């Protein structure tokens, strides 16, 4: 799996400790090996949501499986309340993603995994 | 929805004034309340098309319906033309993608719309 | 084609001949002109792969055909060499997605491809 999650809130606000916390919850919702999670926040950002530049975020939780139309409302819950307590952003200021990638469509150690 | 937006273009070519204004045509064109609208634009990437690094950019529109095979071609004009007048990139060297989100595939104030 | 690469691996390590080479092998495997390919590489990003903050990278590879469940394994063979090659990520940190997208879904020139 692939989190990422653009703001413009502060890079100083971004920890080391934020990225480790949401790798392990990332591995513990999807029942992945988090061997295969990867994280990736990007701060500092341009953005505007419903017209003004207030702190705001987007990102997307990719995976081949463990996404799904009946689990992705309580990923969602999970992984907004992570952002919210570590960066304070609203949640009707940010959007979450859910992509279930099939397998033939993404690699790892240079082959897809179909 | 979401616009995003990467481009080679310098950030101080990049105005406060063009998210708000991608931000208002974007609620138009998709009949959304601006209040559901994101806009992302990430100047000073690193980038080719057609193997040079002139100004360029690549996006993504992605909503919860307002796309749609027969509607992307006016949103394309649209977006297009914003982007030429604000930025000065040349059609030929930008592309935009549509994405259309299942409701239950992406998440909003802590909840999936589905 | 967009070829969309971020990595925590610093930017001076990112050479202009990366892009290039990637832009050449892009057109060569998904048999496009290179008119139409963008490169877009992002360094210096917050990351960790597995729990940890070791060099790593996602990205993106995507393509109104050419890329398929029969042809992706071999474009991810091919990609992933170039950039283990130039950068030295190791291929059980990288992920690459691979997206088919459908004409009318993606625009250039101002106008959708269907």
């Amino acid at each position: 799996p692939v989190f990422s999650f653009h703001t413009n809130v502060s890079e100083d606000k971004v920890t080391p400790e934020l990225l480790k916390q949401i790798s392990a919850l990332v591995a513990r919702i999807l029942h992945k090996p988090e061997s295969y999670v990867a994280v990736h926040i990007v701060p500092d950002q341009k953005m505007t949501f419903a017209g003004t530049d207030a702190p705001c975020g987007v990102g997307v939780l990719k995976s081949i499986g463990g996404v799904g139309e009946a689990q992705n409302n309580s990923h969602a819950k999970a992984l907004f309340a992570i952002i919210k307590d570590h960066l304070g952003i609203s949640g009707n200021r940010m959007y979450i993603e859910f992509v279930d990638i099939g397998a033939a469509d993404i690699a790892f150690n240079g082959k897809t995994f179909a």
